[PDB]
Formats: C-alpha cells, structure tokens, sequence
C-alpha cells in the first residue's frame, strides 16, 4: 500500500515535527550569537564577545544534559506523546520571548524554556519513531535513516530562511519566524498525531508505583536544595558574576559524567572482567567529547570567523551554518553504500573513533593555513570554511552511528542504562569543555588557536589508534 518511502505513514507525522523543531532550533543558533554582538555594540549587553561565545557553548551543553532526563519525565510521568506536544510549547514560547520588543533582559528567560522543552521534545520524538514499527520489523533501521534526513533538512534551510529574514527585517522578526516554525510543527503534530500514533503513549508506560514516589521527591528535592546553596555561598564570597555561573555549569556538567564513571569503575558487584570494559572505554568516551567540542565550535568559533575573516559581502554569514547539515546530507548516501558493500576488512568501531577525532582535528589544522599564510588583517576566501566543514563532518560519519553501539556492547548488564546515557552526554561535556575554550579565540590568537587545538586532537586520534585492537579485542 502507499507508505512513506516504505515505512508506516505516521513517520511522516513525526518527520515534519522533527523537521520544524531543528528548523527553529537552529535558526536561532544561526544569529543568536551575531544578536549578542549587536546588544553589545548598543551597550544593552554589558558582557565581552568571550563571555557571549562562552553562552553559545554552555546553552547547547544544558540542551544535551536536558534531553537525558525528558525520557525518564515522559516514561514515568507525563507520556511521551504530552511531552512532545508541551516540549514544542515551551520551544515556540522561547522563540517568542526574543521576538518581543526586548533586549538582553530576555535572554535568560528565553533560553530557559529552550532549554527545558528541547529535553521534553528530542527524546521522545525518537521514542515515537519506534513505537511505529511491531518487533521483528526490517524496515526500522531504514525509518530512523529518513528520521534524521528530516532532521538534517530542517537544519539545512534555517539558517538560509531566518539568516535572510534577519538581513531584510531585523532580528525580532527573524526570531519570530523561528517560533512559528515550531508552530507549524505542533500543528502537523498535533492533527497528525491523533490519526496515525497509537493512544497507548498518551500517558506514561511506565508509571510510578506508590512506593516510588516519595524517594523521587526526595531525589530531587535534595539536588535543587544543593543547588541552591551552592548558588548561595557563591554570592556570599563574591563569585556572582556571569562568567561565574557559566564556569558553575561548567564543572556540574563535567561531574556528572565523572561521577558516573568513579561510581562504575569502583564496584565490586561487576567483577574483573566486565570492569575492564569501563576501563576500556574511557579513551573513547573522552574522543567522543573531543569531537564534540570540535563540531560545536562551528555555531561559535566558526561562525566569528566567518563574520570577522571572511569576505562574504554578498549574502548572509549566518549562512555558513547550513554547511553542517549540507554535508551530512550529502555524506549519508555514499556511507550507507560503503559499509554494507565492505564486508572484506571494515575498520574496527574503535578505529573510526579514532579516525573521526583525527578529521575533526584536521578541520582545524586546516584553519590555521590561512591565518599563517596571509595574516589575521584581511578577509580570507569562504572556500576555508567549506574544506574546514567537509573535513569534521567526515569525522561524524564515522563516529556518530558507530558511538552509541560501541557503549553498548561494552556495557555491563549492570551499568547498561547509565552507559547508554555516557555516550549522549559525551555532547553536553564537548560543550561544556568550549564554554572555557572559546574564550581564548580571539583576532591575534586565531593561528595558535586552531595548532595546537588541531594537532592536539590528530595526535590523540593516534593514541586511540594504538588502543583500538585492545578495546576491539574486549566487546
Ligand atoms: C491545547 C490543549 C493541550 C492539548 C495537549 C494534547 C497533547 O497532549 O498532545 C498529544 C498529541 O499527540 C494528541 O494527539
Ligand atoms: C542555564 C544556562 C544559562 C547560560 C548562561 C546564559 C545567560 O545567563 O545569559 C544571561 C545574560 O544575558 C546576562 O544578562
Ligand atoms: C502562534 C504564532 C506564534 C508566532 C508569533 C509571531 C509574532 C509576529 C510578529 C512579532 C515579531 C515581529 C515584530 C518586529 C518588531 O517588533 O521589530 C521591528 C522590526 O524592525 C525588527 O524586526
Ligand atoms: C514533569 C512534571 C513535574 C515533575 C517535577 C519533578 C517532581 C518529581 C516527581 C513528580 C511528582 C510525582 C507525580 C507522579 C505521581 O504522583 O504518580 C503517582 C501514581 O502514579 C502512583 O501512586
Ligand atoms: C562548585 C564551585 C564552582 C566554582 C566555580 C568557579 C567560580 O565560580 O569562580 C569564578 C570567578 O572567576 C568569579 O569571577
Ligand atoms: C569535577 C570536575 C571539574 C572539572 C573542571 C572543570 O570542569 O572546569 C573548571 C573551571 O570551570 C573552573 O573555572
Ligand atoms: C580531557 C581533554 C580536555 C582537553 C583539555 C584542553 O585542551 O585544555 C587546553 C588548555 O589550554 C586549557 O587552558
Ligand atoms: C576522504 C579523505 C579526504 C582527505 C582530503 C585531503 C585534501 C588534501 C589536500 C587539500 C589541500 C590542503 C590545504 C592546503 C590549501 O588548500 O592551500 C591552498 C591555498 O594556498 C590556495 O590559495
Ligand atoms: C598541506 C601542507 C600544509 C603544511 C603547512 C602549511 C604552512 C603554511 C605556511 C607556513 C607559514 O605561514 O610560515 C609562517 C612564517 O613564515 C610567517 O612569517
Ligand atoms: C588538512 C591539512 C592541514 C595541514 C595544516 C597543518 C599545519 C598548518 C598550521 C601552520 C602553523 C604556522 C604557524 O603557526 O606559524 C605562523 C605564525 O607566524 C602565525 O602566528
Ligand atoms: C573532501 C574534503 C577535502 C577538503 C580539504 C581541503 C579543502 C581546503 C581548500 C580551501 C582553500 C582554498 O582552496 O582557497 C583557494 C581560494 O583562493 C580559491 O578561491
Ligand atoms: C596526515 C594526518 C595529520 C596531519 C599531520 C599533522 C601535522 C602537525 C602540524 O603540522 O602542526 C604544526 C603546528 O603545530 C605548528 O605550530
Ligand atoms: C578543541 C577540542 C579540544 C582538543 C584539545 C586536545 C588536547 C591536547 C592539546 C591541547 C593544547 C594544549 C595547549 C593549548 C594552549 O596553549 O592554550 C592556549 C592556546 O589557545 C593558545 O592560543
């Protein structure tokens, strides 16, 4: 029967909802940092452009931390269907917060409700996805693979859309037209959901028992009273300034995983053999936040290149974003070809983290050329950035399907579900690492930046290479 390029027709359904919250999402990442430098240039914004970019890196941190916790929300509390719904809700408001006629009193609030309704939505958008397939369907895979096409899509066109919009309207009226692409995605959501999803997800399938909801309560009662002093005795020894708070949630979200892994490498209960794996996976785990870091720098570092380095005088240079997405798109089609045709000798997933890490710090290597060659004075050609976005893309082709298999295969059947979350919070710590980073790029610091940054990240993609037949020889 008619299907959606073979998969169920609900898949269109949530490919229109996924395809119009990354067109809001980063159509805002795409002039949210060129609008802090025009706040600051009016004096409304009393910060530095290090301490701008620094936002830019800590924001999309919280994100990733946020999206996992909305799974346990909407599984055990809310539903995953009300919290795609609330999740677009409180995007599209925090869209409409920066459309307002505000300044920089609107920031924070803005970014708040970003913050909390991308966990509720990204999540379990994806947990719909394969509610759409009955067990033992072949066509999953190939569902998730036009998933994220949508997902690239949408990202592709925001920056071209909102990055026009913001050139002949302003900012207000850009930002405004990245809440009503959330608008049009609740809509094709909402009616669409009601015909094609099943009414079974509507509430949490794994709902609290009786017992367990005093221990929850308490669980989080005491982490938002910690939390809080820890905000009350910085005030009271001086630590009160934004670059204070940025470096508080700088270090809560580098714990986190760092608890996590003292917390699993220090039982007993798991025994010598499975405790090797933790150990073993800790290189990759730290080359997954490399490259993340890396990848996240082309929404801040890049795009000050762009804008300072870059003769782009006859378009936007919020354009440049959509290379990203650009090249994914264009990338999947050659790589779902290659991995099924190499069945001879594929690389070990170990090897392609390595690899991965070694393009990722090629795209900055590469950066460094121009600066050493023609000076940071003038404007460079934009084909720089084009090669720079080719290079750390092919770096996430080879990291990112083969990242979340390989921590589940050297889980242990104890450690399983908090391993899982290991390897999507590699991208919150990437971040969280450029909050400190992207303070030190600069005009007169461009060359050194993109050395010693570059080489640092191929010379560790070589150590892991060393380490990938001893990792590979566990799973
Ligand atoms: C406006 C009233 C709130 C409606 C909330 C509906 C909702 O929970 O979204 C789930 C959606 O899948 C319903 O089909
Ligand atoms: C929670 C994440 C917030 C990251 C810091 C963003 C922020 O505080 O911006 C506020 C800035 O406009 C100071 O006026
Ligand atoms: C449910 C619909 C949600 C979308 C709401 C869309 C809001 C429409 C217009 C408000 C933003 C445009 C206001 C433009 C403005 O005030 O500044 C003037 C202009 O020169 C700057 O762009
Ligand atoms: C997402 C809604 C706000 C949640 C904020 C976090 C507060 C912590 C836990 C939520 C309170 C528990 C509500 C669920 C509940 O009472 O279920 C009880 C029933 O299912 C079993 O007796
Ligand atoms: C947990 C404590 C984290 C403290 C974070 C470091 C800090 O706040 O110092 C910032 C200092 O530069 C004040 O301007
Ligand atoms: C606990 C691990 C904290 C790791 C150090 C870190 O995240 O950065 C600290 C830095 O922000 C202090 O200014
Ligand atoms: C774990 C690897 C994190 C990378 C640490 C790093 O590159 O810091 C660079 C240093 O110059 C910061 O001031
Ligand atoms: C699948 C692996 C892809 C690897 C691609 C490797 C590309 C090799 C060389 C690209 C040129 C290196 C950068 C040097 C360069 O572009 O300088 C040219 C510039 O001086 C022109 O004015
Ligand atoms: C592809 C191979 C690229 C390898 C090296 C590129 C070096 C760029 C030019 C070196 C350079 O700028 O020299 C710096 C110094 O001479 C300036 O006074
Ligand atoms: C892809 C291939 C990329 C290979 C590029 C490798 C190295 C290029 C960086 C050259 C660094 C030159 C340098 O640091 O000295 C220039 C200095 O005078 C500017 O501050
Ligand atoms: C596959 C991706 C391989 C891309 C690797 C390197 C490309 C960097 C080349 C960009 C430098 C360049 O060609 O500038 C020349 C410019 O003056 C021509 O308009
Ligand atoms: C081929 C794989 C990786 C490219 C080789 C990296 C070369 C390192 C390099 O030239 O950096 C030099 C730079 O640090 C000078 O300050
Ligand atoms: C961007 C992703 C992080 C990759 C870092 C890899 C860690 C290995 C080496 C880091 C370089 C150490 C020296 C860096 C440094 O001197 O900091 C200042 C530098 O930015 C000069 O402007």
């Amino acid at each position: 029967g008619k299907t959606f390029f073979g998969q169920p027709l609900g898949l269109s359904t949530l490919f229109m909802t996924e395809m119009w919250e990354r067109f809001s999402y980063y159509g805002m990442r795409a002039i949210l940092l060129y609008y802090m430098w025009f706040l600051i240039s009016t004096g409304d914004l009393h910060i530095t452009r290090a301490t701008a970019a620094s936002i830019m890196a800590i924001y999309a941190s919280m994100v990733y931390l946020s999206g996992t916790i909305g799974g346990f929300v909407a599984d055990r509390i809310i539903g995953a269907r009300p919290a795609v719904f609330w999740g677009g809700v409180l995007i599209m408001l925090g869209h409409i917060v920066l459309a307002l006629p505000f300044g920089a009193s609107a920031l924070f609030g803005s970014i708040i409700l970003i913050i909390i309704g991308t966990g509720f939505l990204k999540p379990n958008v994806s947990t719909l996805v394969g509610t759409l397939y009955d067990e033992h369907d072949r066509r999953r895979d190939a569902g998730f693979s036009i998933f994220v096409f949508g997902i690239n899509l949408g990202a592709f066109i925001a920056p071209l859309i909102v990055g026009a919009a913001q050139e002949a309207a302003g900012y207000h009226v850009a930002f405004s037209l990245a809440a009503i692409g959330m608008f049009i995605g609740l809509l094709v959501y909402y009616f669409g959901g009601k015909k094609t999803l099943d009414p079974h997800y509507l509430r949490p399938t794994d709902p609290l028992a009786p017992e367990e909801v005093k221990p929850l309560l308490v669980k989080v009662s005491l982490a938002v009273a910690g939390f809080i002093a820890i905000i009350v005795v910085m005030n009271l020894v001086g630590w009160n300034s934004l670059p204070a708070y940025i470096n508080l949630l700088t270090i809560v979200a580098i714990a986190i995983p760092v608890f996590y892994f003292a917390w699993m490498i220090s039982s007993v209960k798991v025994t010598s053999t499975e405790h090797l794996r933790v150990v073993s996976y800790i290189p990759l785990f730290i080359a997954a936040v490399l490259f993340w870091a890396i990848e996240e720098q082309g929404s801040v570092v890049l795009a000050t290149f762009a804008a300072e380095r870059v003769d782009s005088s006859w378009f936007p240079v919020s354009w440049f974003q959509s290379l990203n997405p650009l090249f994914i798109m264009l990338y999947t089609p050659f790589f779902a070809w290659l991995w099924t045709a190499w069945k001879k000798n594929q690389p070990s997933s170990p090897t392609k983290f390595a690899v991965g890490l070694m393009f990722a710090g090629l795209s900055f290597l590469l950066m460094a050329i121009p600066g050493a060659l023609y000076g940071t004075s003038g404007k460079v050609s934009p084909l720089w950035l084009v090669g720079s976005w080719a290079l750390v893309i092919l770096g996430e082709m080879l990291i990112s399907p083969v990242g979340l298999s390989v921590t589940t295969k050297l889980a242990p059947k104890a450690f399983n579900s908090q391993m899982m979350s290991m390897w999507f919070l590699s991208s919150s710590v990437g971040s969280a690492l450029n909050a400190q980073l992207v303070t030190l790029y600069n005009a007169k610091s461009e060359v050194a930046y993109f050395s010693y940054f570059g080489l640092g990240s191929v010379v560790l993609g070589i150590v892991l290479v060393f380490l990938s037949k001893r990792i590979q020889g566990l799973m």
